[PDB]
């Protein structure tokens, strides 16, 4: 039994840390996204000034 | 106490295949964004063509 929890525990362990390796894109993807909306952003208000014009 | 430890484990095992499903979940999501995204970005440049004429 002890080497059983063993080799359950090194599953359950793997499986945290490709999930923490891939939140870690996750995170770095909704900060590009962010940015991707910001720049759009000034670019409509740019466009918006020109309108007026 | 090791019967306690399954249990612990048994409850974990679930609780991370779970987390797994939310996290596959999200990263749908994510991609979602990309789409979004990508379709301000075309729908922008489309009007920005019709500013030039």
């Amino acid at each position: 039994q002890i080497s059983t929890l063993n080799s359950s525990l090194s599953s359950l362990s793997q499986r945290i840390t490709s999930l923490q390796n891939t939140l870690a894109s996750l995170n770095s993807t909704i900060s590009s996204l962010s940015g991707t909306a910001s720049s759009l952003s000034s670019q409509l208000n740019a466009l918006q000034g020109k309108i007026s014009s």
